[PDB]
């Protein structure tokens, strides 16, 4: 893994922001050839798209020829519910973007046949060729998009039921009462993200600390489903200083000595400017 | 994972055999589509072998087109001992269904080429074109089939010598006294199972809790095989609740939580009787 | 996984040699059909290769249709430099033998692009067929080759920043100086090495104990890499007794029960003399 | 120890006020014999002391001879700064029930020598007579007070540095910004709460059930210092079904098992009226 | 600690026999000086008390100046019950012997007030001058006499309802049948054994190599209250191979290295005869 | 606890020395108040007696009314002998001070009755008052003194066998050979050391933080016994950098926000002269 650690929240959101950036800039997407982006929502990952719009205002970045694909979404609530991933992604990101409506994939939690509506997008992230780069978080639970603890590591995409530590989490979004945060979700699977090209996951604050540190300190294990990035090819870790407070000094000492090394994934930052 | 917790091993025993019973039904197995079957032997699968065996009576269920694969057997153990495990499923089960013997497969520990019969078994699993759902439990030692601590993860069936766990847990079966239990066993390897299309993993008593642990709450390690199902895309583990007593008091309310969504699973039950004529609208 | 145990040094040292010899004598290499062999460096292996010298002068064994392949280099180390791993090999082992040169190879530690030389690498084990035996040892942070505490269960060869434990345990080869040695190398992945159709890991003294331990008594873990052949079809650690310390006592005694059985893969020990 | 188990945080609060209610009861204080009450701040017990208040005005219970001993303060803040643990203890039990002013003590966080108002409390516990029963919380970190991990788990009442943990749980009291939080605070020691001679440790809600586990279901260590009344004659856990999330179903089994026998320590429900 | 390792069940019994038989003899009990032994019940000690009852047939030991004082008893049970601890002693031992009825001390779990029982037993134990040598076992779930799962490490002698582990254990004691198990019993407490001038506990059987683990290689926890011993100056851990298989290799080679020492304690060994 | 880190082993050596000299100091000794300094032996304190002595020449420190209690001796070695305890204190500090030969005492590993020699031990520092300042260093076993792996918590002076891990580190000193280094020692215990008003333990090097994070980051264990120091009222652990590598970064970072604090114990730094 590549863990990249920055001082605070801000810093870390750029560094993923810029990332991002270079990722798409070099990778040169055209007509013919869209660049894939698996994206989360949350508070976590708010900064990096500020960030990335702010690129885009400016003219150095364009997302034309970008698809999306957000890797989850609640089941039963209306799509125009101000707290529906619908109603985030496009509030905090594609509006402000230049990007085609067509190409932007969020899960339908409202489908009369979920398990349909599951397979589909699986089929829908196939028809587009895959997922070049997979942007995620990590729950207080060390989960992935809805993979709750016990789930398969080799999951693919379909209906979660959302656990104690999601609940709780997201209870203040939803008046602050627990049975009033929706019961499931519609999620894409552990292997479905592991099917990504590379998989970047933003991790920030010390409520992330703990299982920042089962996911990467402790083995693979299917109770912390981040952990299942261990044996994926390319996963970079973006977090700010609190997130790492649970890990071994010497594993922060390593990865704070690659930053040199690291940092060049984002310095130079390149522009479709000229 | 889908971890289905019941009160006793009576409820237990009938979840696992009501889960099979409409697994084969819908599947509606025939001439040309045979269900395959992978079986453990026991104590803990007995009271499942028992419920199958009503349903088969009570003529609710039909083997006929089911083909059977053993996990394992032991070495060097005559067939017709009663502690073999060719003993325990004729005995057991096979002599009270329907299902046909040249369908019923179990690896022969008497064969001179050990590794030779063990290859065999893997081809005929592939002419079968697979496992369909394969049964299976954990040991003390945290083992599926006989896959001991320090076994490979992707193993094939193979020749295996029994740990000491397994020895000690075995004993009873043989005078209660160690070294009368087979140094050996032939068994379907961890990749084996792993490659079922389905895997259900039964587990009761109080005594199997700490294995429980080690393969669901602890991370993939080969130490405890059963923990490899944490990479199969379908496993389900049914167990009663003093299995259960090591696990961590959330992972129980998550799972008991899931129950009414599992109980689909075995509720309606199906039958392969004809339907009930006088049904309305 | 099989984990043979033998006394001291000098006989797990003899008996990996032993193996080595009945494997390609017994696979018979030819013109059309070479024996690919994974090879590690280091005081562990010399034991080994001391042997296999032997079993050579003596007439018993020859390396004339064998390829073999290095784990590692350090980058940046001239080629000739005595402590380079090219010089480690061709003066410990290769100028004794009848291997031909042609058929050895390292990884270019002087290349300029670092990846194009370690996918260079992996294109020419493809070529050559894959590996028939890797060979290998446990770093004290339990690495395989410079497969260091954080990477990837799946990688391939790329190039590596050794951790400062791999740097403290090397210092000794560059006068003590820790400034001196190496920062980073060229490595096959956890992938590379997991992809040979056996593993042979050789493990031995007290130092070796708890890393050992971390690979075969806990689970799968990027923090300790040669837990990836919990995961491998065909491994085989040897060890001597200093090497089990911090193994569970159930454990040692169920492999030292196997010793019969195992010990039929080095006698008969076979020779080309017939 | 005892750990008992109950629905909610209310009936959790309740259990602890009853008990705290028929202890002072059947102890039958006087003004020769004063019952000595060791006590906590924060969320925790506010629904305690909301019902040991309802108790009072019902004319039920007293705490005209009872003589408390909080177990900390901030060091800094003003005594009637609305955040001191002064200002908490005042509004939130001490002005709306019996007891003596005279007999309430709280470490003076202003004192210019911090350390001789350490010393000077130890001596008013002993000049009480020591605690009959002291009631606290443990800290998202598993701390007594603020006996912060790392902490002697044989100290006495001293000046302690706040860790992160508790800041950050802390900052809600302070406009939630983590450095209005004071740096400092005076506590009561993990020895000094061992030495009274019964100690209940009140914890609710899923964010205490890792500190609890730790504890409890893991052994003595400085790290979590709750886990020192491992070795205490007489302690006493009340929680609330969230706050045992991280046990063993078996310890809270064997516990829920023995409720019938616990509630006799809260059934009947002893009063003053005669 | 003293960690004792014989081969078999039999060699492990005869060492603690001979190491009790060398105690009393060398400490030369008389009417003024009695020699105080604490004892255990079950299946474990078996083998012991039949050396000590061959010892004194062969006139090679008495217990005339002997007064022991069991761990526990059944709360509930007949005193003569044939499954009580009362008569399992005299049966199994005092019957046998020389020892004066007036001079054993077995808790009476059908007193009318239990606790005044337990409190009774102790004064018994410091009428005695205290325990000279405890002889006890442990449970699978670490226990010492009854001292469950979550009982003080300082905790005296009182009443303990058992848990699981034990019912399970001893449930074919009565009719292998759970329920019939008696719920309760009277125990010395964790504190009450350390209190020993010696402590010596007998493990036997691959059932008790985990708890063994728990007990010596974990650190104290009251989870296992066998590991309050760590903290003890003076204890004797017998046990045969098979109770050692969860423990270090590093552990147990440490120990078979001592074991000419220690066999200095039951080599030579003493008789009373002239 | 406190936690001092320091960049370098030469830091981490000046902090110690310059500790060891401003307790002396404030202390001020003399003919009818001594400070009684617990010492121990090893390359690890080597620094810090350089350091005192250098303060001595510069005759800033007297230890005229110094008395000091080492911890440990060889048994069966020559007190002549180059390695001997006794020859390593005057070699490398006592001749070079101004301490009285008398007011030093150390073990006599050639003594008749070693328990009686160790009994002698005891019975000194008792006379002398007590130990003002024991100073130690810890094991790659966790080790305070040669209290190996398994040692009561609560023992006193007596005779130990070395550990597999105290040999092989001591080998160094005896030509490399593990089998000349003497196989027992006489050493002060675990409850020797915890008797010390204040206890400062020294650690430096990647070699030993394995050892600290057992002592500090896990409990109370008797197979680390630095960690009975979690029970010491007042314990100060020195360290370097690299002895910190195991650690949490948590707890790395709570101490080090203390560093400026901590200094204030060494700065001022004062001197005896007018
Ligand atoms: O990230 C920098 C690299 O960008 C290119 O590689 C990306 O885009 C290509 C499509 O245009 C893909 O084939 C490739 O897999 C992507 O990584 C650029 O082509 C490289 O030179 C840069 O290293
Ligand atoms: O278990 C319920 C499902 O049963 C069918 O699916 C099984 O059997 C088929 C063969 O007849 C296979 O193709 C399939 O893979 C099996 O799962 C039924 O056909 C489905 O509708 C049910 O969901
Ligand atoms: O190691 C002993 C075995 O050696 C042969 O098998 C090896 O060599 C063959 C090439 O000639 C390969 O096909 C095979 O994969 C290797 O394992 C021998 O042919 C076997 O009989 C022995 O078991
Ligand atoms: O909690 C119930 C018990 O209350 C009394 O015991 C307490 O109060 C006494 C002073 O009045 C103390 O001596 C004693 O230590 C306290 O526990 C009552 O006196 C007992 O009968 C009850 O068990
Ligand atoms: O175990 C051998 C020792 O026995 C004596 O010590 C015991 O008995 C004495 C009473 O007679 C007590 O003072 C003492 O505490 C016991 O340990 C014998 O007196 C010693 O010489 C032996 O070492
Ligand atoms: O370390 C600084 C302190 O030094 C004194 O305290 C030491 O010396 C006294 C006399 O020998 C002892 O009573 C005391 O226990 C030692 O700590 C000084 O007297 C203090 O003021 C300083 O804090
Ligand atoms: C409503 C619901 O919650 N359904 C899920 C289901 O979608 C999932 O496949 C299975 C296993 O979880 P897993 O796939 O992660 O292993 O659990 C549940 O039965
Ligand atoms: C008689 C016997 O016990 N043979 C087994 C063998 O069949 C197995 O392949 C190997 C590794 O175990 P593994 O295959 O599980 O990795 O161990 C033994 O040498
Ligand atoms: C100079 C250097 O050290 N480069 C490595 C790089 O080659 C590797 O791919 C990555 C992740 O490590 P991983 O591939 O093992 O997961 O870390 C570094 O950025
Ligand atoms: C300002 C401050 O934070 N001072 C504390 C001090 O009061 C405490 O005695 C010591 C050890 O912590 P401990 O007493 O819990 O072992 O740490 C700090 O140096
Ligand atoms: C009937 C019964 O089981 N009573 C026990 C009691 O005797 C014991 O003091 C307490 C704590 O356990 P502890 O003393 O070991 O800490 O638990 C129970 O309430
Ligand atoms: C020669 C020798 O090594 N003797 C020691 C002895 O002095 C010590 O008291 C006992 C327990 O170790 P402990 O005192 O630390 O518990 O072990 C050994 O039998
Ligand atoms: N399923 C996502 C959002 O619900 C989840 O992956 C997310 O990364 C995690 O729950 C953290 O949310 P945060 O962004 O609010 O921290
Ligand atoms: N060897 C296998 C038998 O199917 C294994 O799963 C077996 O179930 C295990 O040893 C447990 O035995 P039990 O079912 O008798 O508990
Ligand atoms: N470069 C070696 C790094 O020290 C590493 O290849 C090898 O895998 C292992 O460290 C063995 O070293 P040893 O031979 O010195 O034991
Ligand atoms: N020092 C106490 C309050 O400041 C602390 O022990 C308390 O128990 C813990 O921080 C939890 O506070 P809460 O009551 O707000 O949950
Ligand atoms: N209650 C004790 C017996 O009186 C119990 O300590 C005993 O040591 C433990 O349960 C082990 O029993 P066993 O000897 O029957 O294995
Ligand atoms: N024997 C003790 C000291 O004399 C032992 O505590 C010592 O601290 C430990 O062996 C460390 O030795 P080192 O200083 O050589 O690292």
């Amino acid at each position: 893994m590549k863990l990249i650690i920055l001082e605070h929240y801000s810093q870390a959101s750029e560094w993923a922001a810029k990332y991002i950036r270079n990722r798409i800039i070099q990778f040169n997407p055209g007509p013919e050839k869209y660049f894939t982006l698996g994206l989360p929502t949350g508070s976590t990952p708010l900064g990096c798209y500020k960030k990335l719009i702010e690129y885009y205002k400016n003219g150095d970045l364009s997302f034309k020829y970008v698809k999306t694909f957000n890797m989850d979404e609640y089941v039963g609530l209306p799509r125009d519910h101000p707290e529906s991933y619908h109603s985030f992604m496009w509030n905090n990101f594609f509006k402000h973007i230049d990007i085609h409506p067509e190409n932007t994939h969020i899960l339908d939690g409202n489908a009369v046949d979920l398990q349909a509506e599951c397979d589909a997008f699986e089929e829908k992230i196939k028809a587009a060729g895959g997922i070049e780069l997979f942007v995620g978080g990590i729950g207080p639970d060390g989960h992935i998009a809805f993979n709750e603890p016990g789930s398969s590591l080799v999951s693919r995409t379909r209906v979660k039921t959302l656990a104690m530590d999601t609940i709780l989490a997201n209870a203040r979004f939803f008046d602050g009462e627990l049975t009033k945060v929706p019961t499931m979700a519609l999620t894409v699977g552990v292997g479905t993200v592991m099917d990504a090209r590379e998989v970047m996951i933003l991790i920030t604050g010390a409520h992330k600390a703990f299982a920042l540190y089962k996911a990467i300190e402790e083995g693979v294990n299917h109770m912390w489903t981040v952990s299942a990035f261990q044996q994926h090819p390319r996963t970079v870790f973006v977090c700010d200083e609190d997130a790492t407070l649970e890990l071994k000094v010497k594993t922060v000492k390593y990865f704070k000595g690659l930053m040199l090394v690291h940092n060049k994934l984002v310095d130079p930052l390149y522009s479709i400017k000229e």
